[PDB]
C-alpha cells in the first residue's frame, strides 16, 4: 500500500533534473520495508527526448543478478510531480513487456539540486504496489549524502539513519545505455 502524498520541492528547476544525464541510487527507504530487497543496486537517467519527458531505469539485485531496464514517458502532474508509464526494454530498448494501464509509477521530486535528490516512488503493476519508496540519488556513484539532502530527508520527517546504502554492493552500471534509452 502507498500511503504518502508526497512534496515536491518548492521551486523545483525541471530542466537542470531532467538534462539528460544519469542519477544513482545512494540510499532508499521503503516504508513497507519486505516489498524490496535489503541489497540493491539501482539507476535513472532522466530528460526531454524530441520534445518528451523521459526516465529510463536500470534494477539490479546483486546477490540474485536479477536485472532489469525500463523506458518510461512522464505525464506531468505538477510541477515536480509525474505519472509514469513503463515498459520492459533490454538495454538497447528492444520492448520485453509493452506499456499497459495498470503499469505505472508516480514520480515526485522532493529535493534537487546540481549533484543530489531525494525522490518518492510509488510503483503499481496491476493491483499491486511496491510501497512507499523514498530514494536518495547522487550523480557521482560513490559519493555519500551530503547535508543539503540529508537535511531534505529530516524536513521530509524522515529519518536517514533509517535509509539502507547500495553502496557496499559492488554495483556496476551501463550509463551509455541509460542515456539511449531516454530516446526509445
Amino acid at each position: 500500500a502507498c500511503t504518502k502524498n508526497a512534496i515536491a520541492q518548492t521551486g523545483f528547476n525541471k530542466d537542470k533534473y531532467f538534462n539528460g544525464d544519469v542519477w544513482y541510487v545512494t540510499d532508499y527507504l521503503d516504508l513497507e520495508p519486505d516489498d524490496v530487497p535489503k541489497r540493491y543496486c539501482a539507476a535513472l537517467a532522466a530528460g526531454t527526448a524530441s520534445g518528451k519527458l523521459k526516465e529510463a531505469l536500470y534494477h539490479y539485485d546483486p546477490k540474485t543478478q536479477d536485472t532489469f531496464y525500463d523506458v518510461s514517458e512522464l505525464q506531468v502532474e505538477s510541477l515536480g510531480k509525474y505519472t509514469a508509464n513503463f515498459k520492459k526494454v533490454d538495454k538497447n530498448g528492444n520492448v520485453k513487456v509493452a506499456v499497459t494501464a495498470g503499469n505505472y509509477y508516480t514520480f515526485t521530486v522532493m529535493y534537487a539540486d546540481d549533484s543530489s535528490a531525494l525522490i518518492h516512488t510509488c510503483l503499481h503493476k496491476g493491483n499491486k504496489d511496491l510501497g512507499d519508496l523514498y530514494a536518495v540519488l547522487n550523480r557521482n556513484k560513490d559519493a555519500a549524502a551530503g547535508d543539503k539532502v540529508k537535511s531534505a530527508v529530516s524536513a521530509a520527517t524522515l529519518e536517514f539513519s533509517k535509509f539502507i546504502s547500495t553502496k557496499e554492493n559492488n554495483c556496476a552500471y551501463d550509463n551509455d545505455s541509460l542515456k539511449s534509452l531516454l530516446t526509445k
